[PDB]
């Protein structure tokens, strides 16, 4: 039951990256991650997740 590291890649159509690293539980580290997507739809537009890594990889990707 011991804890993880998530990568979560975020790219905007606005010509601009970000990242951020969430550590947790398989879910409360997955659930905070896109949470964190969601409060960023409402000034971008709709997005995309391609999972990596065994789950430990989260590439986001804005559609704009």
């Amino acid at each position: 039951m011991e804890e993880v590291t998530i990568k979560a890649n975020l790219i905007f159509a606005n010509g601009s990256t970000q990242t951020a690293e969430f550590e947790g539980t398989f879910e409360e580290a997955t659930s905070e991650a896109y949470a964190y997507a969601d409060t960023l739809e409402e000034d971008n537009g709709e997005w995309t997740v391609d999972v990596a890594d065994e789950g430990y990889t989260l590439n986001i990707e804005f559609a704009g």
